[PDB]
């Protein structure tokens, strides 16, 4: 008990123990707030027009953990009274929220949110998207239902209190929590491999590939990955551009050097410009019966995939079918948001239910001795289905001392997420904090910078991907990717995870090196390692 846990609601009524009911207008929920290991768990069950439900109600803190759905936006420590709505650049509306009606006018944190002592998270994502709003001094938790109506009861995505002095523990708690109620993949083994984009980005070459493809016989990498640069259009993921071969004779040439093929695609996207779209307009989610731009990159509007429809899931099977027939094993599939914009779909489902049959279709078709990526995706709706995902914007060939946390490439920014996401790695999935950047020339990263990531990502267990011309790896680069799968095995924890100025201590147990520490500081670029 506590004055604090008096203070709060569930559902509109102060909070006890107990079973419920609750019959309002247009709606009826069902619910059960019952005691677990450290707190309290509600759930329950629902039916009629939900809309967007409040579940509890409590006083807002001063400083909070927030999160962004999706891999590429921010974890990070707030200042909740001081609080301003950003501008939304109207091109990536919906990698900011899938409800910016909330960012516009209040603090969103989208399935969990935490303080010092406390976290409060659900524990799945299936029909509804679960977020936090601080309003007038108070946080508020919401399922949001997207005007969806059911006629027979369906779940309640389960919510839990959690209260500690260890918030790294609650933290890694609820995670295990998630993993339980979502039947997550945690493969025993890890990948290392090479991905081309972070040196050759949309002008990689065949000719190139080639070469790195006879190079990699001499740097301890098991997958070759192929990112964007090999594809005909957005959609058209069988066609191939430039001066490269088909892709079955990609798969076939990487598989005889002695490697795992891997390919990128971005599976829920089609742009106004591809073949798939110009044949099939009517497979797109729409706005007054018209086409919606999802986002805008590549300089063209791009459209989302409608998941409620048959035809497109039968698509998607062909699509992946296809490619693991091929010998790709390794699959990137990215800019996943897309297939849960808001908006008008054939079948009256949420947008989280049509994503979640979307991904569904993906993991069928590639099999189970397929490994899945996840990249720019909602996160809480993929436990179970990803076997890794990427959980930071994307890292680049320099620092970005003088870069904005918006989701803008930076090493430093895609370094802060993989510590404040830390807890997801080995409970939701493996996490994947972007490749490694090692090459002595062609790049702005100084020796220290490369060491900074390179054993951080090492004590934090995560995958282990180099992005690299190999020809510009000599002697330091090759040492510091030896060292860093040295650092690769252990249980990690950020000690400090409510830190608010970009200095954070880590310690992993049982690596490879036996138990260790780094103190990194991210705004000045300096570590030391303790072994
Ligand atoms: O378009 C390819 C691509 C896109 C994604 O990165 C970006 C995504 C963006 F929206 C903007 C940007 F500058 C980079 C992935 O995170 C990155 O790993 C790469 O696979
Ligand atoms: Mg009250
Ligand atoms: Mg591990």
């Amino acid at each position: 008990r506590g004055s604090h846990m008096a203070s709060m609601e569930i559902f509109g009524k102060t909070f006890r123990e107990g079973r419920f009911v609750l019959k309002e207008k247009n709606f009826t929920v069902e619910f059960a707030v019952e005691k677990i290991h450290l707190g309290w768990k509600i759930s329950g069950r629902v039916k009629g027009s939900p809309g967007r439900l409040e579940v509890l109600r409590t006083k807002a803190p001063e400083k909070v953990l927030v999160n962004n759905w999706q891999s590429w936006g921010p974890c990070r420590v707030v200042d909740a009274f001081s609080f301003k709505p950003p501008e939304i650049d109207p091109n990536w509306r919906y990698t900011a929220s899938v409800v910016p009606d909330v960012l516009e006018r209040n603090l969103q944190s989208d399935y969990f949110v935490a303080e010092e002592g406390k976290v409060y998270g659900f524990l799945s994502s299936k029909i509804a998207h679960p977020f936090f709003a601080v309003e007038d001094g108070e946080l508020v938790a919401y399922l949001e239902y997207f005007d969806v109506e059911f006629d027979d009861f369906v779940p309640l995505e389960p919510l839990v209190v959690l209260e500690d002095p260890n918030t790294p523990l609650l933290l890694e708690k609820y995670a295990e929590l998630v993993g339980m109620e979502n039947n997550a993949r945690v493969p025993k083994h890890t990948p290392t491999g090479w991905c081309s984009w972070y040196h050759y980005f949309l002008d990689l070459t065949w000719e190139e590939t080639l070469k790195n493809l006879k190079l990699a016989k001499n740097f301890p990498f098991e997958v070759f990955q192929i990112d964007d640069a090999y594809e005909k259009d957005i959609g058209d993921w069988l066609v191939t551009r430039g001066d490269f071969p088909s892709v079955e004779e990609m798969a076939k040439v990487i598989a005889e050097n002695g490697f795992i093929p891997g390919i990128w695609t971005a599976p829920f996207s089609v742009s106004e410009t591809s073949d798939v779209f110009n044949e099939h307009p009517d497979w797109v989610v729409k706005e007054n019966g018209e086409p919606k731009m999802a986002y805008r990159n590549w300089n063209k509007k791009i459209y989302a995939l409608d998941l409620s429809k048959d035809e497109v899931l039968n698509w998607l099977f062909d699509l992946f079918s296809s490619l693991r027939k091929m010998g790709y094993r390794y699959f990137k599939i990215d800019f996943l948001f897309a297939g849960a914009v808001p908006g008008e779909r054939k079948k009256n489902i949420t947008p989280i239910q049509a994503f979640r049959k979307g991904i569904e279709t993906i993991r069928k078709a590639v099999g189970e001795d397929s490994f899945i990526l996840g990249c720019g995706s909602p996160l809480l709706p993929a436990v179970g289905c990803v076997d890794g995902m990427r959980i930071g914007p994307a890292t680049a060939p320099f620092w970005g001392e003088h870069i904005e946390d918006n989701g803008a490439p930076a090493a430093r920014w895609a370094l802060r997420n993989a510590i404040t996401r830390y807890f997801m790695h080995d409970r939701f999935w493996l996490n994947d904090p972007d490749c490694l950047i090692l090459r002595e020339e062609k790049t702005d990263l100084t020796q220290k910078e490369k060491e900074l990531y390179s054993y951080t990502c090492g004590v934090l267990d995560n995958m282990i991907i180099e992005s690299d011309d190999l020809s510009l790896v000599r002697d330091h680069g090759k040492k510091v990717l030896k060292e860093t799968l040295e650092l690769l095995g252990g249980r990690p924890r950020v000690q400090n995870i409510m830190s608010e100025d970009l200095r954070y201590e880590i310690v992993s147990s049982g690596t490879l090196s036996g138990n260790v520490k780094i103190v990194v500081d991210l705004n000045s670029r300096e570590y030391h390692l303790e072994k």
